[PDB]
């Protein structure tokens, strides 16, 4: 709009009238009177869906999380009773905050093992990983792994890295070490490639694309390739990224990655649908 920009406000706007939120640190009070029973409804059928999606393809430890935490199946989780749980066998805690938060506030938290949990849940007709994360991708896509110390304890390490972070560059490379990985990552298992990403085990469609499909890429697991190379947000991933287990993404935070941001500051990214020469491709 030339000049008085009327523009159509998003859903994280629309959803945070009348709240506020910690100046610092992002974080609110979940504001559970805002939940409809539609809401409820909304997250009931989303969990279901997603349930007899996952056998066979969620991994199993995403699958003993959801048991184990009984993230609740049918309405938006009150955050501060499943945290009693969470912290009991994992040692973190959810905290709510409005939709998307600055990258130095989120690996603040992380490095403190607290997961930012965007507080409300998408309108009835947007029910496939639609614009700006919500409670169900943020809690159901990511709290049930935390189950599992070696990820959990990959997590934390990867946001006291992000805290500490100061070359230029520094933040698209952890953008897309988190994307493919905690977000979009697939683990090969004795019984067969299954999922860890939570922007996979959250979606109907990507859940069933990634192990499907014979267009993408899926290579294993490279720190600095993976550094290096960019993702698109509206599509179906065009690579995914598969680790052999969790103590191997653990291991790759262990070096200070300082060099490695400066190793890869001039090095010009590649595209999300290109292989490297020094790739290892699923055969088939």
């Amino acid at each position: 709009n030339d000049r008085a920009d009327f523009v159509v406000p998003d859903i994280t706007t629309r959803k945070n009238v009348g709240l506020s939120h910690d100046a610092n640190d992002f974080t609110l009070p979940q504001p559970l009177d805002r939940y409809s029973a539609e809401d409820h409804a909304t997250w009931a059928t989303l969990y279901q869906r997603q349930c007899k999606l996952l056998p066979g393809r969620a991994c199993d430890e995403f699958l003993e999380g959801l048991e184990r935490l009984e993230v609740d199946a049918d309405r938006v989780p009150d955050f501060n009773k499943l945290n009693e749980k969470l912290m009991a066998a994992t040692g973190w805690k959810i905290v709510a905050v409005p939709g998307l938060i600055p990258d130095d506030v989120f690996f603040e938290h992380l490095a403190n093992r607290r997961f930012p949990v965007t507080w409300w849940l998408r309108e009835p007709h947007q029910l496939d990983y639609l614009q700006e994360p919500d409670v169900f991708h943020d809690l159901f896509g990511h709290v049930p792994l935390l189950i599992n110390p070696v990820f959990a304890d990959y997590l934390e390490a990867y946001g006291k890295g992000g805290v500490k972070a100061k070359a230029l560059g520094a933040l698209p490379m952890l953008a897309r070490l988190y994307w493919y990985t905690v977000e979009f990552g697939l683990i090969n298992t004795p019984a067969g490639m299954r999922i860890y990403g939570a922007g996979i085990l959250s979606s109907k469609s990507e859940s069933i694309y990634c192990l499907d499909s014979a267009s993408p890429n899926r290579v294993g697991f490279d720190l600095m390739r993976i550094m290096n190379t960019r993702y698109r947000i509206d599509t179906f991933q065009k690579t995914y990224f598969v680790i052999d287990s969790f103590k191997q993404l653990f291991d790759a935070t262990a070096p200070d990655f300082a060099p490695l941001y400066l190793q890869l500051a001039d090095a010009q990214p590649w595209g999300a649908g290109d292989i490297a020469p020094d790739d290892l491709v699923l055969n088939a």
